[PDB]
């Protein structure tokens, strides 16, 4: 088991945080907001570092390309921002979607960005032209995540109409639907690190692990709440092979990759844990929660 203890405690939004993220680099925290701002963070000691502005409306989801030089943005505004990291500037905004962008990724290249949003559809933008490239009918529902794997090739796609689907990246042809008899809205997906399987979360209460190949499901975690939020969830692959997710009874729950038992409850936070990110190199984990706590927490295990 992992013995995470809260090292420091971060505050600065005023409205609630949704999404926290760690560079690639592993030096910097990126922090998302409802008050339309992204907030960077050193990674080691959480000391600020810079507020970076310029969406309308509030932020669903923020992403760093590979060189950790560059963020994307997802907003209420309609709009995707790529910002560069050093100097806050807007470089490009990615006009398309009719309604709330809700989620949004860089391929590891970093030549293209997905994203997905509340108009049901996922897409697929040129980085350095800020152009759409391919519009995916995807959803019949707001999609509520979008991830490449780690070579670029695949996407997958979850939302709130029960799905999972995996695209061609280059094709934007749907590879797999994903389906489960009670269709729970599915608020959460993203690809394992060895590409092979996706890890899933439904608002009821249950993250899935499937082989998408087989569309067999090999794992299931349960004792967290989930019923409401879009709550990600990660592996974490420097120590102890763990999945990672935040919860609507303000903890955070760590398990058992392959056991699936429960291994650690990070308590402190005063109101759901709408996020959760793990370091690329190091046993740290930084939680953030919502508009009655106002944190961002970073944590340390020795494995
Ligand atoms: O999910 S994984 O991609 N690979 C994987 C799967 N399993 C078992 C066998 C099938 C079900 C779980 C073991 N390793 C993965 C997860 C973590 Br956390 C860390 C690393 Cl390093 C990693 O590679």
């Amino acid at each position: 088991k992992p013995n995470y203890a809260l090292k420091f405690t971060l505050a600065g939004h005023t409205k609630a945080v949704s999404s926290v993220k760690f560079s690639p680099n592993g030096e910097w925290l990126a922090s998302s907001s409802a008050d339309k701002l992204i907030k960077i963070w050193g990674a080691y000691d959480g000391k600020f570092e810079k507020t970076i502005s310029g969406h309308k409306l509030g932020i669903s989801d923020v992403a760093w390309s590979s060189d950790s030089n560059l963020l994307v943005s997802a907003s209420d505004d309609k709009t995707l921002k790529i910002w560069d990291v050093s100097s806050g500037k807007c470089l490009k905004t990615l006009k398309g979607h009719s309604n709330y962008v809700f989620c949004c990724n860089f391929n590891p290249q970093s030549n293209l960005i997905v994203s997905g949003s509340f108009d049901e559809s996922v897409r697929i933008w040129d980085v350095k032209t800020g152009k759409c490239l391919k519009t995916l009918p995807a959803h019949s529902d707001p999609v509520s995540a979008v991830h490449f794997n780690r070579d670029g090739s695949l996407i997958v796609s979850s939302s709130y109409d029960g799905l999972c689907r995996i695209w061609d990246t280059a094709s934007g042809q749907c590879l797999k639907t994903l389906i489960d008899d009670d269709n729970p809205p599915v608020s959460f997906v993203k690809f394992s690190p060895n590409g092979k399987y996706i890890l899933a979360a439904t608002l009821d209460n249950t993250l899935k692990l499937w082989d998408y190949s087989k569309g067999k499901c090999l794992k299931t975690y349960t004792g967290h709440k989930n019923e409401k939020y879009c709550i990600f969830a990660n592996f974490s692959v420097t120590g102890g092979k763990w999945i990672v997710s935040g919860s609507e009874d303000n903890l955070v729950y760590i398990w058992n990759l392959q056991t699936k038992e429960i291994v650690q409850k990070l308590q402190g936070h005063t109101d759901v844990v709408i996020s959760t990110a793990c370091h690329p190199t190091e046993n740290i984990i930084a939680s953030a929660a919502l508009e009655n706590d106002k944190t961002i927490k970073l944590w340390k295990s020795d494995c």
